[PDB]
């Protein structure tokens, strides 16, 4: 019931930030304390494991706008991130490989968190990794998407991470990702709250819903070392971020 709250970031370096996520996930052993990490990325596009940068984005556009390209460990589509997005990941012990159940539980936690702030949200309804919005992995505010998520599972553990639009440049978001703009929204379009307020609400929602007492802690030397190794050998390389490795 005791958990770890990691306010671990690497703003400026999205590839390293993603390395941290895989690091805490891979280093995790069944029975360890659950982990909830909050972080943010500066202007960048993150593509899913099974995607190739040149099919989903305009490398020319992003290069001209100084938008970092990064590829994550988890599957799913491409998303745009900026400092207006609040990202968070959860790592816990797992007894099965039920993907649908993991997303359903996390979304329940998210809905409860947003309810605290007076924002009524709900999970998307379709099982189609290819569509932009309304997926069961998305969180909607009416007909607008305000949060997306992805995950991975292995024997003994599971990773779930999301990116919620708090005050992100929705235009830029639509323009970098190859109507659409009319299908997404920021939490601040509904409630005037800061990133920390959203963070604290999520801490409460997850703690209450999962029944975990997430207490502020720090990354271990073991996890940090693994993250640096993953960055050095993979996340920092071009073959990886392009989808060739
Ligand atoms: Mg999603």
């Amino acid at each position: 019931m005791e958990g770890r709250l990691l306010l671990l970031e690497t703003p400026g370096n999205t590839r390293m930030s993603l390395a941290y996520d895989e690091a805490i996930y891979r280093s995790f052993q069944y029975g360890d304390k659950p982990i909830l990490r909050f972080y943010r990325h500066d202007r960048s596009v993150i593509i899913g494991y099974f995607q190739v940068a040149e099919e989903e984005v305009d490398l020319d556009y992003m290069k001209k706008n100084g938008i970092m390209l990064a590829r994550r460990y988890t599957g799913g589509g491409a998303v745009y991130h900026d400092l207006g997005d609040l990202n968070f990941s959860v790592v816990r012990s797992s007894d099965d490989m039920d993907i649908t159940s993991m997303f359903r539980t996390m979304n329940e936690a998210v809905v409860n968190s947003l309810r605290i702030l007076g924002l009524d949200a709900r999970p998307g309804e379709l099982n189609d990794v290819s569509i932009p919005v309304n997926k069961k992995t998305d969180i909607m505010a009416g007909e607008k998407k305000i949060m997306g998520a992805a995950g991975a599972m292995r024997k003994g553990a599971k990773l779930w991470h999301a990116a919620m639009l708090v005050h992100t440049d929705l235009d830029m978001l639509s323009a970098v990702l190859k109507s659409t703009r009319e299908r997404v929204a920021n939490v601040t379009d509904f409630v005037d709250v800061s990133i920390d307020e959203v963070r604290n609400a999520l801490i409460r929602g997850f703690s209450e819903t999962l029944h975990i007492d997430f207490r502020e802690d720090t990354i271990t030397e073991k996890e940090e070392s693994l993250a640096r190794e993953l960055f050095d050998k993979k996340y920092s390389t071009e073959e990886w971020n392009m989808g060739l490795l």
